[PDB]
């Protein structure tokens, strides 16, 4: 909705660089390529829809976004065990409504058949590292902190998302996330 240089913020100066030099762990010049962040991100029952990409980058306030795929979909909801914020939900089903899913109890959310993952959001960084999420038919490559983690799943992904940034009060109404979708081929 409204654009913001995101390494123009407070914290926020080497959360890429830091991330360009997760596996470049030598001396010398190289140019790489893949779905990389770019300087000009998106700070903007609301919701936000990205379409044709292929990797979700963001940067305790609440979010939400909802990943979608056939016949498994993926909900990533940051707000139940001590300091743990985040959760991830693997939805086998189909529409769900965003709105029960956050005004419910976190005790009774992602239950059913759906996988209920809780993560800790590690809140001693300061909000000075990159978290995002990439995908293809085959991995699932999650990055928290500055570590990377894979998942092996066979799914069909749509290359689309859903995200939540406004809501009325385990949601805090505030407004202290940036986000982008990555869709091109980017060098560095
Ligand atoms: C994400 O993309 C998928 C795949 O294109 C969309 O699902 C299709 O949506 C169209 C309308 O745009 C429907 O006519 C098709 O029947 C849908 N196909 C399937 C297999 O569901 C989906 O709507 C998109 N979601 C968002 C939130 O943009
Ligand atoms: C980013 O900063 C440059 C100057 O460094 C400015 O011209 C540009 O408009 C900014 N982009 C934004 C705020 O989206
Ligand atoms: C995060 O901020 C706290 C409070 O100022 C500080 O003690 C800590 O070292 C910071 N962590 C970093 C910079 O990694
Ligand atoms: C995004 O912009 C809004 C509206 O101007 C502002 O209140 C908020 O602080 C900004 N968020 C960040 C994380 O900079
Ligand atoms: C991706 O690059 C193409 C050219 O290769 C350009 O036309 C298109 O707008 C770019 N997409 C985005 C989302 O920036």
């Amino acid at each position: 909705c409204r654009q913001v240089n995101v390494t123009q913020l407070d914290g926020n100066e080497n959360l890429i660089r830091d991330f360009l030099f997760q596996n470049f762990k030598e001396e010398g010049t190289v140019v790489v390529g893949g779905y990389y962040p770019t300087e000009v991100w998106y700070n903007c029952t609301a919701y936000a829809y990205f379409n044709n990409i292929h990797a979700f980058y963001f940067d305790g306030k609440p979010l939400l976004f909802h990943v979608h795929g056939e016949p498994v979909s993926v909900i990533i909801y940051i707000s139940r065990p001590l300091l743990k914020h985040g959760l991830v939900c693997i939805t086998k089903t189909r529409n769900v409504d965003y709105n029960s899913f956050t005004s419910s109890q976190w005790n009774s959310i992602c239950t059913g058949n759906d996988r209920k993952v809780p993560f800790s959001v590690i809140p001693t960084d300061n909000g000075t590292k990159i978290y995002g999420l990439e995908w293809n038919d085959e991995l699932v490559t999650a990055y928290i902190s500055g570590r990377s983690y894979n998942w092996n799943i066979n799914n069909n992904w749509f290359n689309n998302v859903t995200l939540m940034y406004s809501r009325s009060s385990t949601w805090l109404h505030s407004a202290a996330y940036v986000y982008q979708g990555v869709s091109n081929f980017t060098y560095y």
